[PDB]
């Protein structure tokens, strides 16, 4: 696992500020924060406003988001960028308290890609909550690479790409910080997901990796949008962010929570928006930009990919 100094920022501290939001509060004054990070085509509120922004904030947090431009969709080493500062940022706006991360889909390789290659925010990130995360991409983007239809993060996030490889071989694949990662086998989105097992791609080594099917059943069915929104993904949740290991404890939750329907703790009206999650998501992505290779690996994580190919070229240290 790489050590030492992080790595320079490629953006303008004042362009990774612009990013950065918390609800009622300044990041330089922030009382007991909590850093959301959003799912490819979506801001952070599109992303978590029907969700885990209203009920982080009755769980006792002040909700902070980041917004990478333009919705996700740029390169994912950049993306990392605005989370590695936003970490700093709020650490130190919360009196130098370690804060936890919750994330969605994408949200989680920019988490866990930050934590492999900025040692620094390993000290400060209390745990990591990630929702339908794809450490190892996925395969259903392949066709979509083929056709060019695809935006910088797609292709990243495509099983097999330069930037997958690199977090694997940087030792990326286990945990860093406390870790629940919550997934479900029927994600249409990210696969594959159905082992229960170190093949799936929301699996990190030494973390709670909680499989929907394992808990509920192989008829409890929550796709991509549901594994953040669900009811049963809210105790799952709740339950990390409480804990005391840091990590989501088995006695928390049962059959009687494998509930597939949004949050009840949710008002009625955004029950029906975190129902549609996927909807503002799947505009960006056909209204965003679009590419024919993969974008190149910084300097950092080359020496991690040789061999494989990016819009450069070929991937040398
Ligand atoms: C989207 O990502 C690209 C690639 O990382 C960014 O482009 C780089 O930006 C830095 C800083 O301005 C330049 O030094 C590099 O030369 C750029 N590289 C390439 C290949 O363009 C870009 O800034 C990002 N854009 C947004 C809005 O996040
Ligand atoms: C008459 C039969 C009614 C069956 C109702 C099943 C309701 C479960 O539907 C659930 O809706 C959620 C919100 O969109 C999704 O996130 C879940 O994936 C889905 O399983």
């Amino acid at each position: 696992l790489p050590s030492g100094s992080d790595p320079a920022f490629s953006q303008p501290k004042s362009v990774l500020d612009a990013g950065l939001t918390c609800q009622g509060a300044s990041p330089s004054s922030v009382s007991k924060p909590i850093l959301l990070v959003p799912g490819t085509g979506t801001t952070g509120p599109q992303s978590f406003d029907s969700n885990w922004i209203p009920l982080s904030t009755q769980l006792g947090y002040t909700p902070c988001w980041i917004s990478p431009p333009p919705f996700m969709l740029n390169d994912t080493q950049v993306n990392t960028e605005y989370m590695v500062n936003a970490i700093t940022a709020l650490y130190a706006g919360s009196g130098n308290n370690k804060l936890p991360v919750l994330t969605w889909s994408q949200g989680g390789l920019v988490a866990q890609w930050g934590l492999t290659f900025f040692p620094s925010i390993r000290s400060k990130v209390d745990r990591l909550m990630a929702f339908a995360p794809d450490y190892k991409g996925t395969v259903l983007a392949g066709p979509l690479d083929a056709l060019a239809v695809s935006a910088p993060s797609v292709w990243q996030q495509t099983t097999g790409s330069a930037l997958t490889t690199a977090l694997r071989n940087a030792g990326g694949l286990t945990q860093i910080v406390p870790t629940t990662n919550l997934y479900s086998a029927t994600d249409e989105i990210v696969q594959p997901q159905v082992s229960n097992s170190p093949l799936d791609s929301s699996y990190l080594f030494n973390g709670k990796n909680v499989q929907a099917q394992a808990v509920c059943g192989p008829l409890f069915v929550i796709d991509h949008a549901g594994s953040l929104t669900s009811q049963f993904s809210y105790v799952v949740g709740r339950s990390a962010l409480r804990s005391t290991t840091g990590q989501a404890r088995s006695a928390d939750y049962g059959i009687t929570d494998c509930n597939p329907l949004p949050a009840n703790d949710l008002t009625p009206e955004q029950k029906v928006a975190a129902a549609a999650l996927l909807a503002p998501a799947a505009a960006a992505i056909v209204a965003g930009p679009k590419q024919n290779c993969e974008p190149d690996l910084m300097p950092y994580a080359r020496p991690f990919a040789v061999g494989k190919r990016t819009c450069s070229g070929i991937v040398t240290p």
